[PDB]
C-alpha cells in the first residue's frame, strides 16, 4: 500500500541524506514557488502508524492545521517536507523517529521509536 510504496520508492529530501524523510508527490501543485521560512502555512493531513492505525486527521475536524514554517512548531519531517511543496500539492511523507517523536513518542497514540506515514496537502501559504 501507500506506506510501503513511499518506503521503497520515495525520494530522500533530507539535507543529511540519511533517508530520514522520504517523499512522493501525489498531486502536482501550482507554479514553482514553495513557502518561505516564517510563512503561515495551511495544511490538511492524515497520519498513520506503521501498524496501520490512523492516529490523526485534520479532514475529520473540518478545519486545516496552521503553523509557521521552519520554527520547530511541528515535527522536523514537516518543517523539511512542507518547505518542498507547492501550493495545491499533495504528497506522502515517511518519517523516521529521528525526524518525528523519537524515543519519547507522543501520547495518546504515538509509541516510542515510531516511523510515521503522512498524506499532506498544502492548501496555502502567506507571509506578512
Ligand atoms: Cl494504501
Ligand atoms: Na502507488
Ligand atoms: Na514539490
Amino acid at each position: 500500500g501507500a506506506p510501503a510504496t513511499v518506503t521503497e520508492q520515495g525520494e530522500d529530501i533530507t539535507s543529511k541524506k540519511d533517508r530520514g524523510v522520504l517523499k512522493i508527490v501525489k498531486r502536482v501543485g501550482n507554479g514553482e514557488e514553495t513557502p518561505m521560512i516564517g510563512d503561515k502555512v495551511y495544511v490538511h493531513y492524515k497520519g498513520k502508524l506503521s501498524n496501520g492505525k490512523k492516529f490523526d486527521s485534520s479532514h475529520d475536524r473540518n478545519e486545516p492545521f496552521v503553523f509557521s514554517l521552519g520554527k520547530g512548531q511541528v515535527i522536523k519531517a514537516w518543517d523539511i517536507g512542507v518547505a518542498t511543496m507547492k501550493k495545491g500539492e499533495i504528497c506522502h511523507l515517511l518519517c523516521k523517529p529521528e525526524y518525528a517523536y523519537g524515543s519519547a513518542g507522543s501520547l495518546p497514540k504515538i509509541p516510542s521509536n515510531a516511523t510515521l506515514f503522512f498524506e499532506i496537502e498544502l492548501l496555502d501559504f502567506k507571509g506578512e
